[PDB]
């Protein structure tokens, strides 16, 4: 009995019902069992998480937790109370009971409570009922968990949830040892590891958090997350979670780029893992054996929607499909978060050299340089025709969620190539707005 | 009379969907405008494959598109991009172009558009056997096509060389722009957007340039707004920069804004109020600012009962958004050559903070400390703004601005963090590698 898909639980515009049953059915495709429902931004979910759903709403909800019965997906419904709830007060309680159980009502078994992201003060009232935060989410948790009848599947997500969060750290936390002492034992905690975007997950941490919340925990794993930097895009390959986390984890579920198509990769992968040691106790997966898997797979969608001209007549713009090697360059440029792919931090390498050495245009090394820098503009090449012949795919839906990306890297490429050129001789010029300008202020 | 004022939808990217086609259209009108320009760059049937016909989904959606702007009086302008791919001397080729066009002509579509902007300038030897320039084949193509839909009475033509800095050798002496001056027949309309792609100024001298060598008065294509080339670029200032003396000297001025439908609403309004006050000293950008954001401010309260006691955690959704709120927003995200007052400010006061840091370590630690406290206020304000954005009930209004909210919000809180470090691990590589790139360029 393990949790594994993911988790829409990022920052911005939701997901639409027509994208979240077509995760169900490739979540089902690739032998994944679990969708959470926790968008930050719908704004019943959490901002007025009080309102009750409308008719038309009501019918939506209904209509999308059908489709994840059909495709054999485990609907878990989240909510997000605590920015504003008044834990003492029972008609708050009740509202709270109120929305969930509309919810039990479009045929919803499985729910959640999260508490992350909210500042850890109490109202006056509060204050003299419970002895402390913990205490007051742990009662209401609880309260609410059995209001439902005790269903197989509730989770609770602290305000705590990962290492550096912990006051004074994981294994000493008043926070943490209310909850795994109060908390009810059928309930399961959400984790996402060291870090609110963990590198790496060791066993250690596992163990060390698992013994102070006296459960295994569900991760909640934010490695492909894009929610925080407007720049970024993650396509590389789950990593940094040994296999041996399977059997001390209850799940994982990732929450991954905000831009629908863009997970084909981190879906897929987190799959290949979680099938490559799925019956362990106490070398099965390879990130780069499954980035390449998952690549080739998605570039068959590429094609799919959602006159010859003669020996001197200008030939077609459009001709050339995107290949598997742009997928595989396009991926190492928007890799991982603390990571760039082989190509991308090659490139970038051989552009500092080039930058460094640029003087010795004005003997014996210039052959090294002219050399090295025309197979810099090859490869600035490369992204150029990976971006070209992406802009003529058939998939539009995949084309306009990456767009803007795949533009700012070529575009960026382009001018850097153009550089190198300038090196090898002797309209946009606040890149990035205002933003930008405050960043170039601060240390790096 | 007859001046084109309005909107081009001509921009890279995601398009705009066919419901905000139709609202554009009910805004235009609002505000007294009267032309919109199809023409987005990454519609498939517009510039890639210009030679497919639309299927009869996409006829009928188009032709209820068109019968919306009709509906608007809003005068719709079909552009198609073939020059990325069209031999030219093929008449087999422009028969195809022929047949797209009066598809389109057949959903009800009276007025057009010939676009050849950002292709590269070299012809394939077939092309360079009949026409001895790019221009002259260009033109020639052209023209038929307009002769074929029998003159209609708008037909637009963009040119490759469409602005001061694409003009080989300059604006006034090139052969590209002297043969379309020459040639192009004097009913069609020319493209134009200023001494450059993104014009901080256009000014008049630079229109009586152009305009002797096409030979005609230009209708402008405005990339003042224009936010496809910068993922972190949005614009909310008002139009700017050009005198309402270009009015008479030009047949129009149609808008390329924001990729982000909603963010517009600055963007098309003031160029509304600018048109209306010299449509036959009358314009301030200031002050139509003003009355383009005090009426968009009545829109976010709009979708598209627990009172708290005393002593009991107050509701978290009880603000709603201000004026002083769009006036703050505005300033962070004005303008692609200028940032607004306030934004300005910000940022001057942030590089005295630092730049006079080491004070802290006897006269002016009183500035610095009054300073910073100033400056943290200031910090807290841009949180506060997104804080009841995120709070709002038009949704449709707060997605689109989005992720610019939260990263303006992100960056000003990180900046009072260090502020408050110089008193008394995640997301620091911020940009992934395209920002790497960056850096190392010599700004
Ligand atoms: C235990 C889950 N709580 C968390 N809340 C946030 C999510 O909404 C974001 O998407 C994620 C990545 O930016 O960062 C934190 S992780
Ligand atoms: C009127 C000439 N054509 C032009 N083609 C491009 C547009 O598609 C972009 O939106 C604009 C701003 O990046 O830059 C040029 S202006």
């Amino acid at each position: 009995r393990f949790l594994c898909g993911v988790v829409e639980g990022f920052y911005g515009r939701p997901w639409v019902m027509e994208q979240r049953k077509e995760l169900f059915r490739r979540l089902q495709k690739w032998e994944l069992n679990t969708y959470l429902y926790a968008p930050k931004d719908d704004y019943k979910h959490r901002m007025f998480w009080r309102e009750m759903y409308s008719v038309e709403e009501a019918e939506q909800l209904m209509t999308l937790i059908s489709a994840a019965r059909e495709y054999e997906i485990e609907f878990i419904y989240a909510i997000s109370p605590g920015l504003d709830i008044t834990f003492s007060n029972p008609k708050e309680v009740s509202t709270l009971k109120r929305k969930l159980d509309q919810v039990s009502q479009f045929g919803c078994r499985s729910f959640a409570l999260l508490f992350d992201d909210i500042d850890h003060n109490m109202c006056a009232a509060d204050k003299e009922v419970f002895s402390s935060f913990a205490h007051a989410q742990v009662s209401i948790t609880n309260e609410i968990y059995q209001y439902l009848g005790e269903p197989e599947t509730f989770l609770f997500c602290p305000t705590e949830y990962c290492g550096t969060f912990c006051y004074p750290n994981v294994s000493q936390s008043p926070y943490l040892r209310t909850v795994g002492e109060k908390l009810l034992p059928g309930i399961e905690v959400l984790w996402t590891g060291p870090k609110v975007v963990s590198k790496e997950i060791p066993v250690e941490s596992i163990e060390e958090v698992s013994k102070i919340i006296k459960r295994a925990p569900v991760i909640w794993d934010n490695i492909h997350a894009n929610d925080y930097d407007q720049k970024r895009l993650f396509l590389g390959p789950y990593k940094g979670r040994s296999t041996e986390l399977i059997p001390r984890l209850k799940g994982v579920l990732t929450n991954p780029n905000c831009e629908f198509e863009a997970n084909y990769v981190a879906i897929h992968t987190l799959a290949t893992w979680y099938k490559s040691n799925m019956n362990g106790v106490r070398v099965l997966y390879s990130p780069q054996m499954a980035l390449k898997l998952a690549l080739t797979e998605w570039l068959q969608e590429f094609g799919v929607p959602h006159f010859v001209p003669g020996p001197n007549e200008k030939p077609l713009y459009t001709a050339e499909p995107v290949t598997l090697e742009d997928l595989q360059l396009l991926a190492d440029l928007f890799y991982l978060p603390y990571e760039h792919g082989p190509k991308g931090a090659q490139m970038l390498r051989e552009f500092q050299w080039l930058r460094a050495n640029s003087s010795v245009v004005s003997s014996e090394k210039i052959e090294e340089w002219r050399s090295r820098a025309a197979k810099f503009e090859e490869m600035c090449g490369l992204v150029m025709g990976m971006f070209t012949r992406l802009s003529n795919c058939a998939n539009r839906t995949i084309l306009y969620d990456m767009y803007s990306y795949v533009w700012d890297i070529k575009s960026i490429m382009s001018m850097v190539k153009s550089f190198v050129q300038w090196l090898g001789c002797r309209p946009w010029a606040f890149r990035g707005g205002l933003a930008g300008e405050f960043q170039r202020l601060l240390p790096i």
